[PDB]
């Protein structure tokens, strides 16, 4: 669930989700996907197209187990979707925090209008 | 959906939505409802609760109609589903904007693990 991602999310980049990534390109934290802008952005659009793959699960609403070891997000699922989703949110936390070298705050509640149209997933 | 409640809050507030409220205390925004921080996150928290009353129809994705006329949001008749959700929507926009005043910057990104568990609606 979200809760899941937000806590990855922190834990990989060390950033407050929200206020990084709520809003961030025309993938992260907006609704929908959209041409990414950079990698963050891209990040994000790799991740909704993950959560689109999924069957058997809420991404949003599931909750699922997941822990820290050898500060590494390590999914503690075997349902097939559970476990499929926490490495979808795992690897949107690490693309980030590995994006974060060309993280540019002008993407920051980046406006729709600007967004070009997403090559689908 | 987001479309909508978004435009509806920048209507009434003024405000950009998702930088003011896309994150803000322990309901505005993702992750359920909280005990509210305030005025502000109290609107959030109605609004969650309008939402859980709705049947039929998605307040995230699913747009509907609406109109600005003599500057008040006036819900299409779209269908049952969909009017109630903009009404919901229309409340929670009117509410932040009566609520400006004491709107607080120290609330927006509020870690959302750090609410205390909201009662039932
Ligand atoms: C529906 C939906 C949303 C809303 C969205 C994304 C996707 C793919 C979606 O389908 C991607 C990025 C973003 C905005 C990023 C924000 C992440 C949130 C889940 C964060 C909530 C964070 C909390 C739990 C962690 C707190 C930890 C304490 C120790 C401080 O979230
Ligand atoms: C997964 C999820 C999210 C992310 C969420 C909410 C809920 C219930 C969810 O389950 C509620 C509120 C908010 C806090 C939404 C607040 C803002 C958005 C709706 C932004 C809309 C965009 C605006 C600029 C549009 C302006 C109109 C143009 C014509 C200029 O975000």
């Amino acid at each position: 669930s979200l809760f899941e991602l937000g806590k990855m999310i922190l834990q990989e980049t060390g950033k407050n989700p929200a206020k990084s990534y709520g809003a961030y390109g025309c993938n992260c934290g907006v609704l929908g996907r959209g041409k990414p802008k950079d990698a963050t952005d891209r990040c994000c659009y790799v991740h909704k197209c993950c959560y689109k793959k999924l069957t058997g699960c809420n991404p949003k609403k599931d909750r699922y187990s997941y822990s820290w070891k050898d500060k590494t997000i390590v999914c503690g699922e075997n349902n097939p979707c559970l476990k499929e989703l926490c490495e979808c949110d795992k690897a949107v936390a690490i693309c980030l925090r590995e994006n974060l070298g060309t993280y540019n705050k002008k993407y920051r509640y980046h406006l729709k209008p600007f967004c070009k149209k997403a090559d689908d997933c």
